[PDB]
């Protein structure tokens, strides 16, 4: 589709001129290139959680919450398919897998004019109000976008 294209460059387009994304909050990596999936990793995230994050930087790899943006099913239409790919977490309202129980992200809850650019920070927000945790035991193999589909699937 050239109108779902168009939407999603004008999206990033705008993610890159934000102060949310010059200030380092986060980034966003076209995974394989690919237009249509988006690896969105929180890098900024005065909470438990905040605090979870400055000694995974040390002990474990680096800091920050790797979000998967998946716009193949019929986005602007329907939300976004957005999982937790790393790292594994508790509360912060993360079903088993990564997936995410937000409000925006159902039939219900989502608006065409929503931005991206919204629906991260609002991502970077649920966590918060969840007081989401660093389950520092488990392997990120926890997480799977299998485990996210059913699981999300469940959900509906």
């Amino acid at each position: 589709s050239v109108q779902a294209t168009d939407r999603l460059m004008k999206e990033l387009r705008d993610i890159y001129r934000s102060q949310s994304f010059k200030g380092g909050n986060y980034a966003v990596e076209l995974v394989n290139d690919s237009l249509y999936d988006w690896n969105v990793k929180l890098l900024k995230v005065d909470s438990a959680l905040h605090n979870d994050l400055q000694i995974l930087k040390e002990k474990e790899g680096a800091d920050f919450i790797l979000l998967n943006f998946s716009f193949k099913d019929n986005f602007p239409f329907d939300p976004p398919f957005v999982r937790v790919v790393s790292p594994v977490l508790s509360g912060g309202y993360v079903l088993g897998g990564g997936a995410i129980c937000m409000e925006l992200l159902t039939k219900q809850g989502w608006s065409s004019a929503y931005s991206i650019e919204s629906v991260i920070m609002q991502i970077s927000a649920t966590l918060v109000k969840g007081k989401a945790r660093v389950q520092f035991g488990a392997n990120k193999s926890q997480y799977s976008l299998t485990r996210a589909q059913q699981s999300y699937k469940s959900l509906v």
